[PDB]
């Protein structure tokens, strides 16, 4: 239903109207965004990586995701970040004032914040949290460093390996 980062993206589940929104950066940067408010659940389809997304506004409740190798699967997870519009994504951003340009007549944020975390999501991945989980059958944990865990994962995140 759309492509975002390399993903197709349908929403199964759910709606949300949107709200326009001017939002902080982690490098005092203002973008105005979109913000969508509502219960959503989505299936992001990847040629490396497939996940589930279940979202509620500025929130990343659940994704689901399996994948070729390590690249593909963290390929899907800093997609699935950025769509949440969670605050601690907003806030990972640092480094050059890059967001400031106003050069074209509409410069889409969402995918200005999705090219940041391309260049390198390491912030984003060490400042999202970690959780403990539970021990459900071929479900396992992925650290910030994308290492697997049977203990810990990233905040809602699990990857789907037997
Ligand atoms: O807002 C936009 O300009 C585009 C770009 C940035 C994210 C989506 C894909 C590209 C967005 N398009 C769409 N988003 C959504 C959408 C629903 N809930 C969401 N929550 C967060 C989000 F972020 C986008 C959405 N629905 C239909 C769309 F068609």
């Amino acid at each position: 239903s759309f492509s975002f980062g390399g993903f197709t993206f349908k929403r199964t589940s759910g709606s949300s109207v949107k709200k326009e929104e001017e939002v902080l950066t982690g490098n005092l940067q203002t973008l105005k965004i979109r913000v969508h408010e509502g219960y959503e659940e989505f299936t992001m389809v990847g040629r490396r990586a497939t996940a589930i997304l279940r979202k509620a506004t500025r929130r990343l409740i659940q994704l689901i995701v399996s994948g070729r190798d390590e690249q593909s699967i963290a390929e899907a997870i800093i997609v699935a970040m950025v769509f949440s519009q969670e605050d601690c994504m907003i806030k990972a951003v640092r480094g050059d004032l890059n967001f400031v340009n106003r050069a074209n007549q509409r410069l889409n944020p969402i995918h200005q914040l999705l090219r940041h975390f391309q260049k390198d999501a390491k912030v984003l991945f060490q400042n999202w949290g970690i959780e403990s989980i539970d021990n459900v059958m071929g479900m396992i944990g992925i650290l910030p460093d994308m290492t697997p865990s049977t203990e810990m994962s990233l905040r809602g995140i699990r990857v789907s390996k037997m």
